């Protein structure tokens, strides 16, 4: 695959292998790892991360909605995939044919699906319980038993799993975590029998309490080498390896005289004789306008973004006359200096999860494995 | 195509057709309209918009970088395309072969392209001048002459046009605008002969000063029915139709008791007996976390997003117990109420340009033309 703009993101797949393998070491052998690659693997490349995670010890994959699961199938992934979110009852036949497990949390969904499906493939369900997140999931005993009965009555419906999700597993203070875990324990007793897969842990819960994970963990953010929250960094068992880096190159260089203005709204004004560089990356690439007072790395040094950010490019003050084509690093390391996703996140005033997800389809992803380039993936490519 | 999640964007091509045809009426027969269709047509869909604009009166298209132009070509667009940004001298042969015009602003670029390309297709260049924007462009007299000379000197290099871009055309205060307009008229004299296409205007300057747009207007944001700025709104010649809307459906409804918490960090606490709905859209869809206190529309009413926004989902406080499957409009009209992209931008503390751009590849686009569903575009 190829790309024709000097702006690209690099994804280090060795880092992803390490982050997942260290977890395989940490957890009991009887506990499986479900790698969650929703949102195109948190903006890292769905099938590439999936292939790598399965190599390091993962056995299942999790995705947010049906299309994401189907896309993984079309690219040759044969491992089990669980759709964590909602789906249409009409799509039950397609899920069953493609061996995609579904999350279920209401009986009226099942009422509706028994009526539209009748074999021959089995559909594996994972009952979702709401123990305090308030998102999706059952909350009463009458509804829990209704779902289980409806599943038991259809010969092609199978209850393969049961799970919940924590809202504060990444907080140093475990008070709410405890209420939720205890509630899950109370809620599991409402089932006539334990299905084979009971899971509740996300990255934070499984890295902090490996013995409290039952038989399957849903590993996300930590797989990419990003800490679940600033709170728990020191509580992490093994060092995490950041996998995403973002780069560009100088396409224009020029010296300004005192008084000349730069960019939209002509916000910036040079005061001495300064060198301004232009890079081909803007907000349509996920490098949002709010980052106008941030900086990038040029030739081992910090250089500020100058003026407002444009849709496809932005300007930065240079230390002096640098050659056109000089590599600029937006996220990553250049010498002794480094800009991490948490740094960008802080400036954007968000969590690290939101940063790689926002780097758009427009930006090519170059995959590295064994310290060498594996493949290039340009979404708007030929 | 089709999609398997109840979250989708709707693009009204009729709106885009009207926005272009009205300008086509407002401008002189001699003047071309170059529809700016970069960034997947500002998140509206590149081919679908390019095609609609050409039908409405545009004769040319403009893209940001080479990959966006090659993408239009591969989808059947055969109209002229100008790359507004930079490209590699080594890709000039590809641009030529695919009939893509390139922006040029540095003499060393040409010197390099010349050594690499010998023929046989001609390459049409547009000389970009920097008149106070500080982005791309030539600034001195002898750099201009060197570029012109390098082009004149090569058998397959053709200078088809030259242009500049205004930094403050959307500003009521036209003082920096007049400085740039004047600088341009002056720099045009460093050229021996005025090329066939001279352009300077973006949506703002073309709708504000249509006669001072030489013979080609680059039409962007206004094509999509969005004003360049809130200040320019009551100075525009015709009403713009908004083309983009975003929708979802309730996938869960439940009643919460007081003291019960919602979402990450448990930052929302139910105070009364509330009905809470879950919709399948989150920040990976471009519905950023910062929209946490914003109102969406459900059943003709404003309903707040309650608790933190997740990667693929978020919750809202419902007026009452509504059925699962109820349509929620995030951007658009629900009977009496409307949420415009300008409203979303206000809350995100940005400009409308950024909003449809941010809604991701994950969200399907459904197209309407002649008041009927024309096409569905699902990226994954
Ligand atoms: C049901 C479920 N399990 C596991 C995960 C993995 O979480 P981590 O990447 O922190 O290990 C998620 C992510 N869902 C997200 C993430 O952000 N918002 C969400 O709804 C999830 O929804
Ligand atoms: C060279 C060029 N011409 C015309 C346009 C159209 O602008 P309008 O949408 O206001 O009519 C743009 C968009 N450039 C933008 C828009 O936002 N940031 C940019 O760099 C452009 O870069």
């Amino acid at each position: 695959n190829d790309f024709h703009r000097d702006t690209w993101a690099e994804v280090d797949l060795d880092a992803i292998y390490d982050n997942v393998e260290n977890l395989r070491r940490l957890l009991p052998d009887d506990t499986h790892i479900m790698a969650v690659v929703k949102a195109n693997a948190y903006g890292h490349g769905d099938v590439q991360v999936a292939r790598t995670a399965l190599e390091a010890g993962a056995s299942r994959l999790a995705v947010a909605f049906l299309d994401e699961a189907l896309a993984l199938r079309e690219k040759g992934i044969e491992a089990p995939i669980l759709v964590l979110g909602a789906s249409r009852p009409a799509d039950a036949a397609l899920a069953a044919q493609q061996r995609i497990a579904l999350t279920v949390f209401r009986s009226d969904w099942l009422e509706e699906a028994s009526a539209l499906y009748s074999g021959p493939f089995p559909i594996h369900f994972h009952l979702k319980m709401d123990t305090g997140m308030g998102r999706l999931g059952v909350k009463d005993e009458e509804e829990t038993k209704r779902i289980v009965a409806l599943i038991e009555r259809h010969p092609h419906f199978v209850l393969e799993g049961l799970y919940t999700h924590f809202a504060t597993a990444d907080e140093v203070n475990t008070d709410y975590f405890s209420y939720q875990y205890t509630r899950f324990l109370h809620m599991l007793e409402w089932l006539p029998s334990r299905p084979p897969l009971v899971h509740c842990a996300n990255s934070a819960a499984s890295l902090r309490f490996p013995d409290r994970t039952f038989n399957m963990v849903r590993f996300g953010i930590a797989m990419y080498g990003l800490a679940p929250s600033p709170g728990i960094k020191p509580l992490l068992p093994y060092p995490l390896k950041e996998a995403f880096s973002l780069h560009s190159r100088l396409v224009h260089v020029k010296k300004l005289q005192p008084g000349e203005k730069v960019s939209y709204g002509a916000t910036y004004t040079a005061q001495t004789e300064e060198w301004i560089g232009t890079i081909p990356i803007g907000y349509a690439d996920g490098w949002l306008r709010r980052l106008q007072h941030f900086h990038v790395l040029v030739d081992g040094q910090k250089a500020p973004i100058v003026g407002r950010i444009c849709m496809d490019q932005c300007m930065i003050r240079l230390p002096g006359p640098l050659p056109v084509g000089t590599k600029v690093t937006l996220i990553g390391r250049q010498g002794d200096e480094v800009i991490s996703i948490d740094d960008v996140a802080r400036h954007l005033e968000t969590i690290n999860y939101e940063v790689p997800c926002t780097i758009s389809y427009r930006v090519p992803r170059i995959f590295f494995r064994h310290k060498r380039i594996m493949e290039v993936r340009n979404a708007i490519g030929r």
